[PDB]
């Protein structure tokens, strides 16, 4: 055959471990690209963003020579990665219990010793989550790639000679905005540096889904509450009204937690307002109940119109605070 | 033995790297097929639609040639994976951490290089659910079938001579309908082009979970509030019915929100449903209170009729609409 | 050593992928047994059902062969199946994205060629539950045995001559019926046939878990509809009455929506029992908002116990209804 | 080296499947001990027990013989498992899909073969838990040590000979007890007989969360319902507090529903409990609404006088009857 | 080559398994550091404390030493793990059913036989949490790391000689404060003693969830049964209170039962204060009751007012008792 030659005659003593370079001091530009195709899911659980993602390599090889004009042209030939050397990156915050590269089995070679070994991963990475602004944030994540064994005296982890990879991802649960990776000198110790590359993803949240199992019952709960002094003492259903409030306020409280996770750096402005219609339910109890001792001069009625203007001014000036983030 | 003497004599200088092809240039024409033989589930919380299939696999050989009639016929030969070439063909869109095979350790291969390796696969694809529709849905798969380490100028990913597999698979869960596969070249850049064959598997909902633990208790509890404004402010339950409206919609929201997943392109119609008897208490509750303040003449009776009629003719044309789906 | 000298003289040539053949069109007869030994658990959520079973293969061979005279007796070796010829049978409906083994790492071989591989599995099977009856169903499942890779040319999977497996593992969750095992020739196709092996495992409920968080909270909200009636529609509780009846019979929904799965095939029994204690309250609402608008003659007494008879023998009707399962 | 120099001449002719004899009809005395350090965890859900445990091997050997003054000492040896021959003893009863082993690469051996080799797994093992004394049950677990590849003509699976194993580890969630180990010949049929160690591991509930989640909230509504009929029924909240309480013993059953498993031999007294509040709010709201028809001679009072009483006897005698686990 | 030829004459008789030391009365002083980078998640379900975590190893080796100058430099060689001998150091409490490692495919050698593999891992270690100070807790974690399988005879596990470890992992859920890492010699028995080193993180919860899901919703069911007793039982809606205050705090209940695990030591806090709310509605319900009973002289007002000003006093030396934490 004419591939089985060249294949018999370039790997007769090579091992997948020697480093591939002429001089000893004399290093290798492992170049690297990262192109996320799909973002899968962001789980705040456990601080985890699965994507999907393309995790191109590019090094040049000194062993990896043959002429093309007496074997027939071939100057592409498929190698896989358990005979040939591999370069140790990997994602610095990894959260499965071990490293998986999907469709990793091969890896093209070019004439000049050009191996384009283009595995593809599904990257579970930690991003700190600025859930101030939650549900309308816009906390960027950031992928780490850079080898944790050799350092700079061996391989020179740089960013592709072509960077366009400004693309956009607009999928149906997130907009998708990618920032032009960079490369910092991650230092061990002082003696000693690495190298390592920077990717950044931005997540812009565009879905109705919070905005439809909290943000609409809580709104309506603080007009039922806006809405719940005007009724007299008397009639035996004020107090019902605010316990049937409590009752609601918990219910809303238990989606809440049971959806919100256990990470917070900051409070939820969701949570926030939970907590106001909360506060409020008990102002108002108060006042009812002690309208109601009272009624037991009809002095409640301005007492009443008065604690709704302050709950009404109260009330709009924490939704257009809620506003400005949509 | 007569296996032994065949099978000694055809792996003698075979690679499991190395492309079946006699001339350099020449490619290789790997058919494929896809038979989705049940499908198992289909989930919205991350879009994942797991199936098991038949990944049906036919390419020419031009190594694995032999005479059958000085072997005493044996057109038939059972050669495992692992010491044979394979081709590097995965779904595009993969869930799993690594691509699981159940069945692989075997593959066929006939006297004229005739390979039929036929493995079995949990397929775990993803696809886009147009939830504007839900539950009565019909949002089809796509399954992509190609290869990302070599190109056109290698293999040459074509159909089934014969494409008959125009099944229907009636499950108890969903009705599913086999789409004619279809054959795209994905690019990965402008110089080189690649191949990828796309299945499709349409999905008809046909079960009564959704209209049970949904569409009834919110058009129950649309009755209800349709039944609401008769009762008189007088009877100090007025109110008290409101609120406990108010708890079953809340009720009704944990379901749905514990149920339907984050991924939301479109707002669901049982959602926007549950939004409407939400905002029905909100507007009936706001006119009970209103009317208990204004019996503290009896000009409420014929604003709650016109009410009523409002409701009623608000509800009948928000359920005909809904009814256009089933 | 007596076992090494032996072991060294039998896998000389042994490849593990040679069928054991003299001729080519002669077949082995791969005998078959599966034994349930105790099913761990049936879950309807993704129809999935693992047991602990032992699965007895038993196969002639040709190459196995030795004197145990000259070699002192010696009629039993126990040979792991990496080095030893193995037939590709696996379950049909697997829910495992691998297939596991435990205790796969040996197996017995006699003296006449008589491989006694027994092996033990996890299984997780698919079969079709008639949920009509829910709880008190009697559907079987069915686990099939059957090689995709080679045909009724190479391998013939039969039955145990001895078929002595009418055994009964009564547990303390399902009463096991066990089957006697069928054959089934699968076709691939029209020119190629297949051989396969159906094993059934009838499962009987017999738990009183189901009859204690479903059946008694319905029947007594059923009880409590039908002594909802006799309070007076100015007592001003009628109506909280029905309204709590609301929110129990939604709490119940909750419980049943989180507990019954999503693969319906059939409406349950419990489920339309709980859609009729809700039709009820819809029904008695209507009633009590109708008694309470027309008391504002005493004509409603006579109208309440009527429907109180009514409500009484259609409640007895569905219950003796529902006892014909228990 | 020294070490290099006898392992060079100690594996020459080693097989990891040849069974360690001399005679072929003489067997080996493959002892056996298990030391649970750690107890994981109960799940009742799938009857999973996981255990962290030690299973030590002691195992006479016939070709690992050296002798110590040419070898100037090294009584001790550490050999791994994949180059020495090991015994197929597992658990009988697995919940895991494969076996996992914990720190299984490396095993002694001593001068006189004597090979200790002394795994550490995660057991997930299998019991039946007498679920009629929930919480406060003494349900022992037993773990099963046996071979089902080679019998009691190959191995002799035996004791320790030293079986100081009778400790004590005192958790902070169970009181662990554990049993001295007994033997058991295992049949796999008539003919042929193997071996197999029982060790007992009794668990001692001592925490105080199902006293906190359940009875407590249990005996609080018991004592509720108690003191419900002292209400006049023209006070129009007895048929209110009478649901509810109704509401309350449904989230109280939906948080059982919830925590207790599927599995059921035996009803729980907590739910028996929590079955007789029920049947009490029942048989007390019939007697209320009874009442308000009556009241619609004042003969009520002492009607719920007796009631009182004889529901305070029959709470009295229950209490004391679940006092008796406690 | 340079590496080549250096590395074709270092393992020319290097075995997986040989300890490399030129006495055999010599042992290894096999140096550890554990440094972690990231603490992951802290999960009191089953006591697991997943971290991301370096491995610090440090052993002098006798056989791989080379003299530098005739090899032109090279002071520094990758050479993967599986080539190389390594020490079977673990998790002494793993959770895991195997032990994962991230990058452990290379380790540097030095010229005087230096190895310094550093693996990283997910370690899931096991703590015991002093849940009686939940939420605010101080509950330190301990990571134990040895060899089950070699002895102080064999190796000396000991601290790094440059201990600066004492930093200070600032999150955005905990606060981790390291502690300088210990040396302990755990004894399998009298006559054999082992090594083991501790290392200590501290965790101090500083997040506000708890405070908002728990401590708040708790706090101001506790300041609306204060309110509580002020409602005349007259009015009708005093019970109705009551009984809204048992189902608030039965959600309540419902929601700390699903989070808090079933792993107590002690009883937390905020259950023992939902304990509390819960006794008062119970003490506060009966003495309603008594009221409306004894109200079918105008003593009560006294009584409720005496009543009031002890839960007064009561609540507040609670809370203070409380706010001893924060
Ligand atoms: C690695 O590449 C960067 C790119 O500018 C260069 O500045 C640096 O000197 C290189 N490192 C080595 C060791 O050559
Ligand atoms: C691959 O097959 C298609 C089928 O028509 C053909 O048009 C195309 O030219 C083929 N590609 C090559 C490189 O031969
Ligand atoms: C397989 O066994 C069955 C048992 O009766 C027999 O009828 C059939 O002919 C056999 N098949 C072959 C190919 O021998
Ligand atoms: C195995 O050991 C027991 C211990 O008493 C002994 O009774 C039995 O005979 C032994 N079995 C064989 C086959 O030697
Ligand atoms: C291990 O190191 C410690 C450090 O002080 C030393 O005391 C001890 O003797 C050493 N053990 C051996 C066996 O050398």
């Amino acid at each position: 055959a004419d591939e089985k030659r060249l294949l018999k005659c370039i790997l007769h003593d090579y091992d997948t471990a020697i480093r591939p370079v002429q001089n000893v001091s004399d290093v290798v530009n492992v170049a690297l690209e990262v192109t996320v195709v799909k973002v899968i899911d962001l789980d705040e659980k456990e601080h985890v963003l699965t994507t999907n993602g393309w995790i191109y390599h590019e090094w040049n090889d000194f062993q990896l020579k043959w002429n093309p004009s007496d074997y027939s042209g071939l100057k592409k030939i498929r190698i896989p990665v358990d005979r040939i050397w591999t370069p140790d990156i990997v994602l610095f915050n990894n959260a499965d219990e071990s490293y998986r590269y999907v469709v990793d089995k091969l890896a093209v070679v070019y004439y000049t010793g050009k191996v384009m070994w283009v595995p593809h991963a599904r990257l579970r990475s930690f991003c700190v989550l600025d859930l101030s602004r939650f549900p309308f944030d816009s906390q960027m994540c950031t992928l780490v790639f850079g080898s944790w064994t050799h350092d700079v005296s061996s391989v020179n982890v740089t960013l592709r000679n072509q960077s366009k990879v400004q693309y956009m991802i607009d999928g149906k649960e997130w907009q998708v905005t990618s920032v032009q990776p960079k490369r910092y000198q991650w230092t061990y110790n002082s003696n000693e540096n690495y190298a390592g590359i920077i990717t950044g993803i931005k997540l812009k949240r565009t879905s109705i889904y919070y905005q439809y199992v909290f943000i609409m019952p809580t709104v309506l709960l603080a007009f039922l509450t806006l809405l719940m002094p005007f009724i007299p003492p008397l009639g035996k259903e004020r107090i019902t009204y605010g316990i049937g409030l409590v009752l609601g306020c918990t219910l809303l409280l238990m989606m809440l937690s049971d959806r919100m996770p256990t990470e917070l750096g900051n409070v939820p402005v969701v949570a926030a307002y939970l907590a106001y219609v909360f506060v409020m339910v008990a102002i108002n109890l108060l006042f009812a109940i002690m309208a109601i001792n009272m009624s037991m001069q009809q002095l409640t009625r301005v007492i009443d119109r008065l604690l709704f203007g302050s709950f009404l001014v109260l009330t709009v000036v924490i939704t257009i605070s809620m506003y400005a983030h949509y």
